[PDB]
């Protein structure tokens, strides 16, 4: 209907703003070494395993007979595996450093990674009382923001993968391609053939605005971390 | 009122049941070295900094002008400091080990610490749409569970503190005494609950103790799976 078309169009408008943030202009800048552009990588530690748990324990409901919830369950099974790819590339990039346990805790719970650390928390709280069709809007918005980030990160990641002859799995075109999905339908196909009540329309606008605001807060922390480390880089080793 | 009095009574009944859990009988058992009884200490890594955040970001509302919310805000300023004491005692016990960054992440996000890691998350979801007096019930319940655990942990804690002449701050009587030190139960004792608030307050107390019980189950399972990894304190 006209409601759902406004919702999907809001997601495109937010994606077009999000794509233009300075972080992504930096990450895409082929005049800076890919090792310097990926100095933000360790910041994702505060997010990636929280995102696995969001999929496993918040999005998923294994007991639902609901049409929409079953499609969510299939998609979130796959999306909850990507944290291992994060750990794989953490090691390849030279960021899996020996440190005290307390240094790792103080890093993850840094005040400079608050928005990074709480993006999944915020989504879980938003998602607590949503019917399955409305959870599909959360997931579609969140996945749209993720695909912008990983399409950008895969640029320096693929440069290092080629130069070192190593297979990257997280900052990699393979992650973007598996995430987009191409069996079971994509959520965007389901949403395109669903009509929203006026109440669902106003809730879906709140959802899209929040997911993009929280994602922009995360990207702002990445930008400030990069600025505090431009004198630092990833330390990949050539195979 | 009969309502509030029923809620303060249910907190004492849940406290009495919680105190009996097998983990606490183990931690109190002075025939076991206190280094073995604190094998569970690193598990608290998946909780203590989440609890700091619960107090800073979820319980606290610096935009609020309400009377009860202002009392909560003040309470949260104290409780948001105890994570540093956790990190102090981690180092003293020999648990602040050098490891790969990925080994620290895999520890905190272990499936065997799921309930530990999600306790504050669960409290934040429970609390996010509560009026302030109902947030006070969550805080009083959660503090009641915490007082049971730190009363028990302070036994092996203060044994090691005296034996090594070091100042322990988290598994210590100073922590137990500051928890106790207007206080919230005073306000609750003088506050009248609608039937709706009484039904919700029952749910809040049941959930706080069920989630705390889940956490304590994981601590007990951890000790049984890591029976060699005793604390390694050093004499001063
Ligand atoms: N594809 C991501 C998940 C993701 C989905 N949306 C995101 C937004 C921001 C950040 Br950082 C990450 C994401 C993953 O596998 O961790
Ligand atoms: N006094 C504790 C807080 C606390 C309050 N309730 C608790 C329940 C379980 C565990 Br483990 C800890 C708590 C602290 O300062 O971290
Ligand atoms: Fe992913
Ligand atoms: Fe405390
Ligand atoms: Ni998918
Ligand atoms: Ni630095
Ligand atoms: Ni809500
Ligand atoms: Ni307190
Ligand atoms: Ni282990």
């Amino acid at each position: 209907g006209a409601g759902m078309k406004a919702i999907l169009q809001l997601i495109l408008e937010k994606r077009q703003e999000f794509e233009k943030l300075p972080c992504f202009e930096f990450v895409r800048d082929e005049t800076i070494s890919p090792e310097e552009r990926l100095i933000l990588y360790p910041c994702i530690a505060a997010f990636a395993l929280n995102f696995r748990d969001l999929n496993r324990y918040d999005y998923r409901d294994d007991n639902s007979s609901d049409y929409y919830q079953k499609i969510i369950n299939i998609h979130t099974q796959e999306d909850a595996k990507h944290w291992e790819w994060f750990l794989n590339d953490l090691e390849l990039l030279g960021f899996d450093k020996t440190m005290r346990f307390s240094e790792a805790l103080r890093f993850v719970w840094s005040d400079d990674l608050l928005h990074t650390r709480r993006l999944c928390h915020n989504i879980a709280v938003l998602s607590h009382d949503l019917e399955p069709v409305m959870k599909m809007v959360v997931i579609e918005a969140m996945e749209t923001a993720g695909l912008v980030i990983f399409h950008a990160l895969a640029k320096p990641g693929e440069s290092i993968a080629k130069a070192t002859r190593r297979k990257y799995l997280y900052v990699a075109d393979s992650h973007v391609e598996v995430e987009t999905g191409h069996g079971t339908e994509n959520i965007i196909t389901i949403l395109e053939q669903t009509q929203l009540s006026s109440e669902q329309e106003e809730k879906a606008k709140e959802i899209v605005n929040k997911v993009f605001q929280w994602s922009t807060n995360l990207i702002g922390e990445f930008e400030r971390y990069v600025k505090a480390h431009r004198s630092e880089k990833a330390q990949p080793t050539a195979a």
